[PDB]
């Protein structure tokens, strides 16, 4: 699924992301447009042969189990294929594990480059909320 810009920041909501340990609705929906443009099917393999997953590209090193990440864990204890649904929960779940983590959103590598410290209210404008 494609989700469009408000929709997601509906569903976000909806889940409990805003402020989530202190990060305002627009830091998520910034995050999802750069890492995956808003598609649930996502899938980005890296140099280590992790790949990343989903509307929030959750990596297989450290939160999920492809089968084919040797010796990496599964921290959200779920299968990465869960991450590609077009329902978010599972992602949105597991994000939040990762965020309390230690690293806060600095573990989303577009957020770091292309989100913090920007004006991320503007993702989220004209949606009603
Ligand atoms: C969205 C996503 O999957 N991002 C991936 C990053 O999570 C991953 O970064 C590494 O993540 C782990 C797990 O959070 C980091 O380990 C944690 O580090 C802090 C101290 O920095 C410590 O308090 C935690 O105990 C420790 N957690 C565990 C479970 O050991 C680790 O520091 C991150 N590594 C780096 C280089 O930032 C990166 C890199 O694998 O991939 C992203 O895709």
């Amino acid at each position: 699924k494609v989700f469009g810009r408000c929709e997601l920041a509906a569903a976000m909501k909806r889940h409990g992301l805003d402020n989530y340990r202190g990060y305002s609705l627009g830091n998520w929906v910034c995050a999802a447009k750069f890492e995956s443009n808003f598609n649930t099917q996502a899938t980005n393999r890296n140099t280590d042969g992790s790949t990343d997953y989903g509307i929030l590209q959750i990596n297989s090193r450290w939160w999920c189990n492809d089968g084919r990440t040797p010796g990496s864990r599964n921290l959200c204890n779920i299968p990465c294929s869960a991450l590609l649904s077009s329902d978010i929960t599972a992602s949105v779940n597991c994000a939040k594990k990762i965020v309390s983590d230690g690293n806060g959103m600095n573990a989303w590598v577009a957020w770091r480059n292309r989100c913090k410290g920007t004006d991320v209210q503007a993702w989220i404008r004209g949606c009603r909320l």
